[PDB]
């Protein structure tokens, strides 16, 4: 197998119904990669779309400081494999779960940094006429040496002007997308990013439905247990505005005065 031949497994770092993700060292260069190994999806099925979106996303994207880098992908033995950059700090979900287990948080300075960096990743992706459509802390990865945030798990990436929408995590999903309005999808990434930062800031777990869910889509920010500048708060506020056209574009976001630096 090319997998065994080119790589040595070190550690299982992720798993799901699809299969697993392994931390591996490539024998030829001695570098660490995150390799996802999954059972070959049914040909034509939704999962085959997912797998295809991920590779054809790189076909357009390539390389960027705030997108998890792809190196290769292949299929063998009824499985598919994708070789990605290894981000040694895990996902923002791990970092948050580790903040809670151990009694920590993210300073306002750090929340802004998170917002700007993922913002730069979105700026790029949108500029390539694509949208990520599954922004959430578990799909934001962290490289340390001192931190770089990188957008990964491109399995939902689709076109701005010809969108095949498999709808993302309900907790981070904008209402217009649920309403089958796909005309401003870049602004759904912006909405999901806002709630991603809210999670990082220490908000209680986001609702999947119910009145709390609807109150958020009405433009009400989840409660943040720490004191943030009103300016920063308002930015997160407008980013989840019910009118997607009122939300800042990724460009406006990365150019925003409150995010200077
Ligand atoms: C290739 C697949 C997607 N992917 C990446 O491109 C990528 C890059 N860098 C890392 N770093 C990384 C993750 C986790 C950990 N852990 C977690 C905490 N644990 C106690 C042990 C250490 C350490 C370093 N990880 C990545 N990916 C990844 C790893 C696990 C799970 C999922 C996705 O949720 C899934 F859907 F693909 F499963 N993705
Ligand atoms: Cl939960």
């Amino acid at each position: 197998s090319r997998y065994t031949t080119e790589f040595h497994e070190l550690e299982k770092i992720g798993s799901g119904e699809f299969g697993s993700v392994f931390k591996c060292v490539k024998r030829l260069d001695g570098c660490i990669y995150a390799i996802k190994r999954s059972k070959k999806p049914l040909a034509g099925s939704v999962d085959e779309q997912n797998a295809l979106r991920e590779v054809y996303a790189h076909a357009v994207l390539g390389q960027h400081s705030h997108v998890v880098r792809y190196f290769s992908a292949w299929a063998e033995d009824d499985h598919m494999l994708i070789q990605n950059e290894y981000c040694n700090g895990g996902s923002l979900a791990d970092a948050i779960s580790e903040n809670y287990r151990i009694m920590s948080y993210f300073k306002e300075a750090e929340l802004k940094d998170l917002l700007l960096q993922v913002g730069r990743g979105l700026r790029y992706i949108h500029s390539m006429s694509l949208v990520h459509m599954d922004i959430k802390p578990s799909n934001i990865f962290i490289s340390r040496t001192k931190v770089m945030f990188k957008i990964g798990d491109l399995g939902h990436v689709t076109r701005i002007s010809s969108p095949q929408v498999e709808e993302g995590d309900s907790r981070f999903l904008a209402n217009e997308v649920l309403q089958e309005n796909y005309t401003h999808l870049p602004k759904a990434d912006i909405f999901a990013l806002a709630l991603t930062v809210v999670c990082a800031a220490g908000a209680e777990p986001l609702p999947r439905n119910g009145d709390q869910w609807h109150e958020i889509r009405q433009g009400r920010l989840p409660r943040i247990p720490q004191v943030l500048s009103q300016e920063f708060t308002e930015l997160l506020k407008v980013m989840i505005h019910p009118d997607p056209e009122r939300r800042p574009s990724a460009m406006a976001l990365v150019k925003h005065s409150v995010l200077l630096s």
